[PDB]
């Protein structure tokens, strides 16, 4: 059977902020922007690994997150509505109040991933905007 997930997007975090997929589970994957503020504001959500940060040369306590060096989805095929196949750099970003729902196969990529959202010069992730994707050897 298709498994179904839901990633609601909040002002700055996801529910879930923590989901385990096997190898070669069927998935179909609901992601929601549910930004609270007035105005509702846009998030993203890219499935990676290996954090990049802002260079200057000068120390900081929180780095300013800009991306993933290793997307999840690379190479991925998904199917969204009528379009089917991999979709290069694949993220989502949404506005408040719309969603986008897309499924797929999980592809072999066992271990640890995060979900991070880079927008806003990545003051989003710095105020807690990720998760963790737990992927495990198939059954
Ligand atoms: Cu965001």
């Amino acid at each position: 059977g298709v498994h179904h997930y839901t990633i609601d997007e909040f002002n700055y975090y996801y529910k879930p902020d923590r989901m385990t997929w096997h190898v070669g589970e069927k998935v179909e994957l609901t992601i929601d922007n549910r930004s609270q503020s007035a105005p509702p504001i846009a998030h993203q959500f890219s499935i990676g690994r290996t954090l990049v940060s802002r260079d200057n040369g000068f120390p900081k306590s929180q780095a300013i997150a800009v991306g993933w060096k290793d997307n999840f989805f690379d190479g991925v095929p998904i199917t969204s509505g009528g379009q089917t196949g991999p979709v290069p750099a694949f993220s989502v970003s949404l506005n408040g109040g719309q969603k986008y729902t897309f499924s797929f196969v999980v592809p072999n990529k066992p271990g640890k991933w995060e979900y991070g959202c880079f927008l806003q010069t990545g003051q989003h992730f710095m105020n807690g905007m990720h998760g963790i994707l737990d992927i495990l050897p198939a059954q």
